[PDB]
């Protein structure tokens, strides 16, 4: 008779893309994990103050709004919109200040305060009765006005600082506080990692009239003071400077960069745990990549891609007379048969184990390469707050597109590598079988060996374990 | 005798580049189409007003210059340079305003007007006798001056708006119109998709003196008014705001984004039609890509690349004793011979048809991939006007370089895939021939089969159409 | 007997990465050259003035500090820090001015002067006794003040120009020079390749008070004048304009772009020569790429990459019965044996020479492709000064990361191509040997040929040079 070695015939599950062709495979999966329909927040605390506080109220430490100063900060937080009024004075924010305040109120790090340094350098802060509820502000009102100074300080962390002015909308109060003429225009300048500036004038002159018109009015209608704020950026090891004159104001806190909380936009479900969450749902455990449109997430999360890709999970179907496949059912991926089905077909676990190990190792190497590329693209020392703030109002990140293209190319390369490794394993197994069999028989060049004798089911079964011997099968002659 | 199957010998036309090697091929073509030496403008209207109008005159709706308000806008348009004087007042434009006005005067979309809203909100516009020829402007001159306000409106389309001031160069007129003091400095601010601002002062104070010196004088030498203009951007669904004081001016029209006309720079030829045009010539019909240095074009145009690449159009020349080639001439790419030339060599159309179909399908898949990459690079909702305006004075687009590199890699991949598919077709044909022939004969391992009998001229022809039978050829024995 | 042809067995040196697998090779090297521990400055002059001059002193042509006006400019230069005082007036620089002055004081090109044009256009420059030591400045003080003008000039080279004001910190001097009121705010504007502006006011008004506080005091404590400077950029063929008023100042020199000197940061070693230097060490001669984190270098330097990669330098080890390897030692890479070691094994130099040439040619093509990609990424007409100035305070260049990724991919492709070419050479050699031998013998399909006769060592070496003939070996019969 004769024997053959090959793969187990299984239904074709799909098609994957290699470098030079498309291959039909018996099994495939997806590299990235898909978003769920809810947020699994078991074991996590949720902060919600949308009915009592606004974004600005948190920065100024209003009574009952102290998220940036909590000892333990919840990963999920919600609050009122940007235009929510406070109980103190009226406020105005620039566009840059709005963009950065959308983030800085919910940073999960530890914030640094430098109000005591200002107090000891320039004396006690100015006092007004309209800001009794708020606490976190320093008002520079020297005895001799305007009395310009430049305040320099070495920062303790990378972050943002809000500065500006606090002025009345009446001419008498403005003159009493600033000590300038109404027709004059003056500036407050900030020099840190970058440069920022803001201009002020009298209540009936530009641009202060526009500030008055555009300001957000407070809950108390008798309050005349408006606090106008801009933002500046500071680096950890460098020094920053602020040009101060009478009437200038500064919030004496550095809002350090890092992770910041996620505002839930979908249903929050308890009695369900996870480790990677986003504003629109959680992700399955142990994902190599996640299908997300941003880098903002909480918990332990992998890199994000914009779309999913298919990777091989089985083996190529290289079959339609022997054509490499084995009709008989076997418990494995490779087998030895003698055209007898039911008991004369035996499978070898060694080749299947090798193929599974090859798939695992190639996938691990691919994931490592992708992580290295992600680190190169975004940087080793990166923070989500800084990236999101620098993006600004833009919702499209080009680095995500570059990373997605790289991941697609990597997936194609992985499919190619896995297929080639499987081919090498099969060729090595065939060569080993030919070596073990003997030189007497001849090879048909397709994995089937014709023996000089008859090979019963026991002869086939002995070959798979490798204990086959030629002595007991020499009898009789056939071709 | 014996028979052989193989490819038709043809002269080598060139060399293409694959992933792992360079392959010699009998035919190749180019992916992209080349620019022509003229513009084919049959069936298209051409606008030319360079002898009577300038760029600014079109925006202000000067008598005889109304391109942005035409019902049907020609695809080709020419007009005077930016420094062309108008018949109204003198004008001054910022650098950003100049850059955006180079584009906005020839947008092919429909522009939105909001002058009636301004009139009903604030009353009739201010009137001067020096602007009788121009129509498209609103001059905010309230009864009580300065009377600052903030005008907010929800936009109807994404586009640009030109704002600023309209002031005299005499102190008396400036004081009468603005109602301010000459020593004061005031601002006009625009808040839309971004932020813009511009400053004004008295005629003898900075920066108004520089505006007077740098202004473009009008045709009438008795005109004292100067209109100073800056630009701002608005998004479709969002609201925009302008800070207005007495003396401020605004052009009450949103110049919507989209396609804009092309100014011809080469000879215009009628009696010749095309569908893709550029400023330096037209392009051939039905091109997958065009060799262009920008994304600005009119008509139906494909993506543009910076240089051309070669793609395979024939088959690889895998020949220098039989070496895979067939000496005898045949009407196809594949054939069967018996070392007899003239009638005993027969060609099979099936393999040639399969190879041509493979080339076509691979090229189509490549073009689809390139289109997807282009959409990812530039965005699904993109307009030529916005891209060109954001580019500014820069003439080098990095996205074009990235796309060209991607297209080069794609072309290499396509060559590899086509060559592999041709190899697979050839191997399948050889296996089918071996199966059809029979087990009696032996294979030399190079596509040539030695028969046990003689194969005459009719025997070769019988094999080609697949009706070959063994019964009538068993007679006689040879090796 | 029998003969075999194959590769010489050598110890495995390493593993390289190809497109679809990792290959074990007998030799590999690195694409890029590594930085040395010293600067080899034999035959080069070194400039050092850190004990007498500062950066600003060089621009103003202070007595003894004239690097930008030297006939021959040394490639290595050192000077005092930016905050070094001068012997003239006090100075203040904006952040942009500081960033550009860090570079422009050491440009190696020829600088263009236009002071004579200013003198002939507007008369003799204003004179003060506090600037007797400095020479390179023009002070615009007309007879009728303020007397605003706009100065337009066609540039001669691409570069930077420093402009601004020169004012006293006393009210009387400010009024006498400017001719303005103290409460007014005025601007100096620069229009070139981009737009720049700077604002001034009275000594007791913003922002001049901040300039006074932040200024760097001069060596002489009786000097009251402060020169406040900003920077602007000019292109070669275009015209630039400056808005000048009484009291404005401008440095009448265009600091042309190009290469600029390197400040040594490591030990300088003479009696040692090189052609590529950086601030932290030199590089070996004749390197295709250098491991550097920037594009700033002096001498003839190749493109820089951020990390090194391995390229093949030998051949793949395709061996563990004959398995393609030859046990006997030979003087080459390929050989012919008859299982007799010591004298019956002969090597062929043709295949080894072909393999070495293939390696060289593939590496050269790779280097050419990398150079083309570098030129596309950075531009054909580029200068180091412009790139470094546009980078600013950023120390991470993304184009370097893109180039490094491209070089990694290119190295993988080169390994693949070299291995494929070696395989082709081996297959061609085997086919030629089979053709030369004869049809009588049979092939075992593994590079070993069994002859019908015995083959002594003489029969073996006769094959190597190809003068083998069958006539003298027909005698005797064996299998
Ligand atoms: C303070 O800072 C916050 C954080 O920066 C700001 O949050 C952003 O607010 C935006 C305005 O509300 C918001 O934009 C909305 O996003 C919604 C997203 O939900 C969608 O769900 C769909 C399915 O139901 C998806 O189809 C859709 O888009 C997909 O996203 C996938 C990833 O999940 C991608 O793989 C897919 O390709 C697909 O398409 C992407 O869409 C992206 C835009 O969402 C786009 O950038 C990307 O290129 C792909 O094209 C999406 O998942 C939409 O339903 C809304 O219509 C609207 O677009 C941002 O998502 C918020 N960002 C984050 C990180 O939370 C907050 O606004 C700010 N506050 C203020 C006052 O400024
Ligand atoms: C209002 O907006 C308009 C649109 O934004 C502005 O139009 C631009 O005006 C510029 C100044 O007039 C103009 O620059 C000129 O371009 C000419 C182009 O013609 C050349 O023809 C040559 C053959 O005869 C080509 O060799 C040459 O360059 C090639 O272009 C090929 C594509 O066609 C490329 O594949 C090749 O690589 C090759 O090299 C490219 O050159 C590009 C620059 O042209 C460069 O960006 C690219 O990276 C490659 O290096 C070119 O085709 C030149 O002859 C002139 O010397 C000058 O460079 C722009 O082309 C105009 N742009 C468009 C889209 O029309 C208009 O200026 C503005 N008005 C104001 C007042 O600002
Ligand atoms: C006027 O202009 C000058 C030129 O623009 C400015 O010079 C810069 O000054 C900076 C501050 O002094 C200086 O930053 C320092 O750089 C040092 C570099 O020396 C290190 O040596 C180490 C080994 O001993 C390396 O490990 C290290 O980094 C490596 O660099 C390799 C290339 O040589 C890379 O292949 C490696 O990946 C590795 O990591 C890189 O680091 C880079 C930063 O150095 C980073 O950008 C890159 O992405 C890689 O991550 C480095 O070689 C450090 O020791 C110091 O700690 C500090 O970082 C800049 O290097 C100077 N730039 C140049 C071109 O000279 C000058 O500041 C300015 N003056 C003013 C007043 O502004
Ligand atoms: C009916 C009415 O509003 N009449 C006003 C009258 O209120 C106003 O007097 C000012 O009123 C405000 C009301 O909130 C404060 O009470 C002002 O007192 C203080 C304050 O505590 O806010 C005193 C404090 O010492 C001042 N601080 C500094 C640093 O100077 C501030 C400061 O002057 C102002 O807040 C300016 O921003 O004010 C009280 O003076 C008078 C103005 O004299 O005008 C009537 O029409
Ligand atoms: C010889 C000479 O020029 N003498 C001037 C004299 O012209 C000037 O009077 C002004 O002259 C201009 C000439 O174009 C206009 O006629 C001015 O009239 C108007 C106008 O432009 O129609 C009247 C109009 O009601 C005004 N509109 C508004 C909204 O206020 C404008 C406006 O005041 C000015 O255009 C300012 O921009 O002017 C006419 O007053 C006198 C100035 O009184 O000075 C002589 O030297
Ligand atoms: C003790 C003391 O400082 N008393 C000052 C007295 O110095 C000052 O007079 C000015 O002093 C400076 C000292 O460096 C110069 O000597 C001024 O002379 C000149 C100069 O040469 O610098 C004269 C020159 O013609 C002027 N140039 C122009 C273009 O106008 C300049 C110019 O006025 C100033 O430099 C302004 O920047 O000054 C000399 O006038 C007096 C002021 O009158 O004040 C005492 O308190
Ligand atoms: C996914 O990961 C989460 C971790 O966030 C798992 O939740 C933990 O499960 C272990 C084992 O049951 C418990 O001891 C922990 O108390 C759980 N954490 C919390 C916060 O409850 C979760 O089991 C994992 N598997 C899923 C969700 O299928
Ligand atoms: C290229 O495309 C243009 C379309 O712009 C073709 O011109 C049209 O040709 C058809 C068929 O002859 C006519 O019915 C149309 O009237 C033509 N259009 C116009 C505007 O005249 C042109 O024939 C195509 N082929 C070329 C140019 O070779
Ligand atoms: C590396 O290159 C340098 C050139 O910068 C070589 O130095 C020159 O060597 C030649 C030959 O000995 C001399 O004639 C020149 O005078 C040298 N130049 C200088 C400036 O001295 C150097 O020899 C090369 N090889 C090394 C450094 O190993
Ligand atoms: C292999 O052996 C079987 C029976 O022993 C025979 O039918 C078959 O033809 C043989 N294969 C070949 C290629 O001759
Ligand atoms: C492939 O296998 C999966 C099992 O994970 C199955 O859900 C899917 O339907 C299969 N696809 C086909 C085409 O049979
Ligand atoms: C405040 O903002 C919210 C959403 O940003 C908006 O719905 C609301 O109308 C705003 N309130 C006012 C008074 O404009
Ligand atoms: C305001 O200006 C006048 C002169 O214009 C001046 O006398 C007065 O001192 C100025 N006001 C202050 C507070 O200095
Ligand atoms: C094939 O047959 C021809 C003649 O029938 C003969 O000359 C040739 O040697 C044969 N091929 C081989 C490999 O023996
Ligand atoms: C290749 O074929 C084209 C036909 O389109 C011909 O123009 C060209 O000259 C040929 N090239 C060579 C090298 O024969
Ligand atoms: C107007 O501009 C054109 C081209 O931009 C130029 O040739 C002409 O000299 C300019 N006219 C004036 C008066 O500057
Ligand atoms: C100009 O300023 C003076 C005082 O400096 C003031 O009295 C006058 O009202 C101002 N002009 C206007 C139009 O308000
Ligand atoms: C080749 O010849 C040797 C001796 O001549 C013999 O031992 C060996 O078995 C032969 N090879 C084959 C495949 O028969
Ligand atoms: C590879 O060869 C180099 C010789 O250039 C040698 O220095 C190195 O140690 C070798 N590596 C191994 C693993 O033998
Ligand atoms: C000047 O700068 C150097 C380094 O930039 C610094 O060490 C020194 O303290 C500075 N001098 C002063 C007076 O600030
Ligand atoms: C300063 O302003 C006053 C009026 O405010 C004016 O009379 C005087 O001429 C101005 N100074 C100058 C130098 O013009």
């Amino acid at each position: 008779n004769q024997i053959c070695i090959g793969k187990a015939i299984k239904p074709i599950n799909g098609t994957v893309e290699t470098v030079s062709r498309m291959a039909k495979v018996t099994g495939m999966k997806k590299v990235g994990g898909e978003r769920m329909q809810k947020i699994c927040a078991k074991g996590e605390q949720i902060h919600d103050s949308s009915s009592a506080c606004g974004i600005v109220s948190h920065h100024l430490k209003q009574e009952g709004c102290d998220f940036p100063f909590l000892l333990n900060k919840p990963k999920f937080a919600t609050t009122g919109p940007m235009n929510t009024s406070t109980t103190g004075f009226n406020f105005y924010l620039t566009e840059k200040a709005k963009s950065w305040m959308n983030i800085t109120w919910r940073v999960l790090g530890e914030n640094k305060d430098f109000g005591d340094n200002l107090v000891e350098k320039y004396g006690e802060s100015g006092a007004t009765s309209e800001g009794a509820t708020l606490k976190n502000y320093y008002w520079y009102v020297p005895t001799a006005k305007p009395g310009p100074v430049v305040y320099e300080k070495l920062a303790e962390c990378t972050g943002t600082i809000y500065y500006g002015a606090l002025l009345s909308d009446a001419e008498a109060g403005y003159i009493a506080v600033t000590g300038r003429n109404v027709t004059e225009r003056w500036d407050v300048r900030f020099t840190g990692s970058s440069e920022s500036s803001i201009s002020f004038s009298g209540p009936k002159q530009s641009p202060m009239e526009e500030y008055i018109i555009k300001s957000v009015r407070s809950s108390v209608d008798t309050v005349r003071n408006i606090i106008i704020l801009d933002s500046g950026r500071v680096k950890k090891g460098e020094t920053f400077s602020i040009s101060l004159s009478s009437g200038a104001v500064v919030i004496p806190t550095i809002f350090c960069d890092g992770d910041f909380a996620v505002t839930p936009q979908v249903q929050i479900d308890k009695d369900c745990a996870s480790d990677c969450h986003s504003a629109y749902g959680s992700f399955p455990n142990g994902s190599s990549f996640i299908i997300h449109h941003s880098v903002h997430t909480v918990g332990s999360c992998p890199p994000s891609i914009l779309r999913n890709f298919d990777v091989i999970d089985g083996y190529e179907a290289t079959w339609e007379f022997f054509t490499g496949g084995i009709q008989g059912a076997i418990d494995g991926w490779y087998g030895v048969t003698n055209h007898d089905t039911g008991k004369g077909t035996a499978a070898d676990q060694t080749s299947t184990q090798k193929a599974v190990e090859a798939i695992t190792n190639k996938l691990n190497e691919a994931i490592e390469n992708g992580n290295q590329r992600y680190n190169q693209l975004y940087g080793l020392a990166r923070t989500q707050a800084e990236l999101l703030g620098n993006l600004g109002k833009e919702v499209n990140d080009l680095r995500l597109e570059t990373f997605t293209e790289f991941i697609r190319l990597e997936t194609i390369l992985v499919n190619t590598r896995i297929i080639e490794e499987h081919q090498a394993i099969g060729s090595k197994k065939k060569e080993e079988v030919k070596r073990l069999l003997g030189p007497n028989a001849l090879d048909l060049g397709n994995g089937c060996f014709n023996l000089t004798h008859t090979c019963d089911s026991n002869c086939v079964n002995s070959i798979s374990r490798g204990t086959y011997t030629r002595e007991n099968y020499i009898h009789n002659v056939t071709l």
